[PDB]
């Protein structure tokens, strides 16, 4: 299992904001917001690597919408790119207000995997996603999602956030415990992964073949239903525990589901089935080419394959009506969004505005399932050579064992 | 390869605002705006070859949108056809506006090339614009965008844009670095590059043999995509250095998609590709008379051409949601726009309003891909003498090398 030690180390954090500096910005944002209609006063500052959460104190009478309403005004007078109104804050009576660092220090993907959060982590497809405004390393459980919808305009670090999820699981399994099918309609992005052990088939580049992957995943998926069912077992987990118990009992268990065909045939010996995971780099581009059959594979995959340990991770830089539709958001819960185009684009992916007031380079809002605010997180930058390291290292570790069967 | 003596001189630039004028304006600018509502004053003046750009600050509490508001207003009181307001200036709190300079002095083709950009440029196809609002040459590379859009209405300057950036191409690439597919739907423009050896095909006059052409070129692009694989290659670049290094080691390649029907056929050797350029005069032309194959065809070609060398620029004269639709749009992230009819029009081809702003002859606005406001351009003249001239010269060097296969 790869090393840590292939990843670019933490640049010198060259941080703190004397409290002076703090207090400055602090008065100075009370002046500007009272130079135009609101008065309020600052409650507290949070100082972070990409932005600074000044959580305020509205006077008597002041409603919220007039603070985000001149949050592009405020920014201005503030000579920042954009500023982000958080008008909710758990608890208390403030609202907070996000403003963007001068120097903004970057966040380093070694400086995300070294947490305990991520070390001690049991899944086998766990995801770094960054740092939040606090500085705070951010780490989630794509089997938890159980489905991911990403979009962000290029520009915004979708690419990097997609390599840094990537990593995150070629960190932590080994090709016996996450499998995975990668899908690149431009023979760029996921090229570089070519013969990681861990590929169920090549890099799917072409689109009618990417088709069948996700056929092949429905079918896999309902063999493992099937075979789940048999074990009296409710998910690949209690499978796995199943058929390991069994391993350390001396009487491994044997496929329920093989039948007799001759007198000679044998029933074939269980082993642990390994996480399948499927990342689609442009979904858009996927559903353009081939058409209305990708979404409804999407929509029949997202809404059964999470007990059989299949899971969706699905991109895009075109976060349209069209592209992110009902069938394919149905039953994909979990949304990430780097910086879009506008608020309209921000409420296809995360059905709430807000994307669009993201710094770009990483900066991106991540909505877990259910109520609850978008989470805020500065992605963790991965470089090119972190990736084709990281890549060669796995390479070494073993061959592509492809099932040529997925992609026909 | 032609000359850039080919050019006309760059006429006698009888600029210069007197310090004292541009106070004069500044303070102008300064009484209009308090006669209207707003209280503001200029921090700085920047004059430029077509408008000049006076950077205001604003008064407490005054809002941009107010400023924005009143452009058709403040233009009139200023006796000028119209006023670009721009909202933000990158790390400044000031706003800019941008007025007609009285006598606008014109951008000469030859006072573009003669830059050190365009002369050091690498590409086979770069694109020289003109020159931005502070008289600085703008030049961009076709392959990097890597397709483009181009809209504005009759009497814009799109025609003279187009052959500006065809005289870019001409001006330093042969026809073994660069390739042209021309697609004239009005026996107009276009027609007067006919026989350059650039050309693949005569201009395409007939739409049934566009499409064709069209056709052709996912072809070749499949083809080179095929061919790269075989090579180890990532793109028409790194192709031609492995062909190029074999030839300088008197090892040449030969071609790895030969398959031998007789013991005599002998490999073809390898030689360089040419990046290939395809270019529409009036796209909406072709789609009304073919239908809406074109537009599914130039969805195919824009989503994966890149890499492959083949590049799309498309124009017309009617941007409307009817023909830069969704497909077009889908993978053409890079756009030019001349001056349009109306803020709807401008939000068709740069999802934005300002187009309409626009003072034609040339006035553009540039948006390349991903955030960052347009960039403003002051587009070089090219008189048909000009480009009659380089035709004429580059028709000596050689004659057209004609594969009638294309159009059929
Ligand atoms: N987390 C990050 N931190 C700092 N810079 C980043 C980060 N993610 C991306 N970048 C910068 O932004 C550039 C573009 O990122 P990329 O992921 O390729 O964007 P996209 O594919 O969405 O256009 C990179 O070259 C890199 O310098
Ligand atoms: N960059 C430019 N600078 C100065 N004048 C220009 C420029 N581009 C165009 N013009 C003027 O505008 C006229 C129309 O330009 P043209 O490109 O044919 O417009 P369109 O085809 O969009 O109607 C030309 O006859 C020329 O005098």
């Amino acid at each position: 299992l790869p090393p840590l030690s292939l990843l670019d180390p933490a640049e010198v954090k060259q941080k703190s904001y004397s409290p002076e500096s703090l207090e400055a910005m602090s008065r100075l944002l009370e002046i500007k917001l009272k130079e135009f209609g609101v008065e309020v006063s600052v409650d507290s500052v949070h100082p972070g690597p990409v932005i600074t959460r000044f959580e305020i104190q509205p006077a008597a009478g002041v409603k919220v919408s007039r603070i985000s309403n001149l949050a592009k005004d405020l920014a201005r007078s503030l000579a920042v790119i954009s500023v982000r109104v958080v008008e909710v804050i758990p608890g208390k009576t403030t609202v907070g207000i996000e403003i963007p660092n001068e120097d903004r220090q970057m966040v380093r993907f070694s400086e995300v995997l070294s947490s305990p959060e991520y070390d001690e982590h049991k899944s086998t497809v766990p995801l770094a996603l960054g740092h939040d405004i606090g500085g705070r390393p951010i780490i989630t459980d794509l089997a938890k999602m159980p489905h991911l919808l990403v979009a962000g305009t290029t520009g915004s670090g979708k690419s990097v956030g997609v390599n840094a999820m990537l990593l995150s699981i070629l960190f932590k399994s080994t090709p016996s415990e996450a499998r995975l099918i990668m899908i690149d309609p431009k023979m760029l992005e996921l090229s570089i992964y070519e013969g990681i052990p861990h590929l169920l088939c090549p890099v799917v580049t072409d689109m009618k073949e990417a088709a069948n992957a996700l056929r092949w995943s429905v079918a896999e998926m309902e063999r493992r239903y099937r075979l789940m069912a048999a074990m009296g077992v409710r998910n690949l987990a209690g499978f796995n525990r199943k058929v390991k118990d069994a391993e350390e009992a001396g009487t491994p268990l044997t496929d329920p589901l093989f039948r007799r065909e001759s007198p000679d045939d044998e029933p074939p010996q269980l082993s642990t089935l390994p996480t399948i995971v499927v990342v689609v780099d442009e979904f858009a581009d996927m559903m353009m080419i081939v058409g209305k059959k990708v979404e409804e594979l999407i929509a029949r995959i997202a809404q059964k394959a999470r007990a059989a340990g299949i899971h969706l991770i699905l991109a895009t830089q075109r976060p349209s009506v069209d592209v992110i539709t009902g069938l394919i958001k149905a039953n994909i819960p979990t949304r990430i969004a780097f910086q879009v185009s506008s608020k309209i684009d921000s409420r296809t992916i995360l059905d709430q505005g807000g994307a669009e007031q993201l710094l770009g380079h990483g900066d991106m809002l991540y909505l877990p399932p259910g109520t609850g605010l978008p989470i805020r997180v500065h992605g963790a930058f991965v470089s090119d050579d972190e990736v084709h390291r990281v890549v060669e290292a796995w390479k070494l570790r073993g061959a592509p064992d492809y099932i040529e069967d997925i992609l026909a």
